């Protein structure tokens, strides 16, 4: 139907905007601490601690499949990257500290993404 095509176009355009947001958030992680999944070979107990792992490569696979229907779903996955890190790692670590910085810098990006999503529809 034509209504379905129009919905599909809106999802495509959201995916475009979320790809720019994702790129802007990932630039705020210059050490690439959040780029890939925590390796279960290297951290074998990880899933005993963290029930829903997340990372930027995993988000990028979801995005490219148009698997974010709205900005809330995308932000849920970004918050998992930060929140998982801040539980598994202590305050005195480069990991925790990187997550704080990424949360603080990413909030700015996300505040304007929300206005654009609402404005454009």
């Amino acid at each position: 139907s034509m209504e379905q095509v129009a919905m599909e176009l809106r999802l495509t355009e959201l995916t475009r905007l979320l790809r720019s947001v994702l790129d802007q958030l990932q630039d705020k992680d210059p050490a690439r601490i959040f780029a890939q999944p925590v390796s279960l070979k290297e951290v074998p107990d990880y899933l005993d601690h963290i029930k829903h792992p997340m990372d930027f490569a995993t988000m990028r696979k979801r995005l490219e499949a148009q698997g974010y229907k709205n900005l809330h779903e995308f932000e849920e996955d970004f918050d998992l990257i930060i929140d998982n890190c801040m539980k598994y790692n202590a305050r005195d670590t480069v990991f925790y500290r990187a997550a704080v910085r990424l949360r603080d810098q990413g909030g700015v990006v996300l505040r304007q993404a929300r206005r654009e999503v609402d404005s454009i529809g």
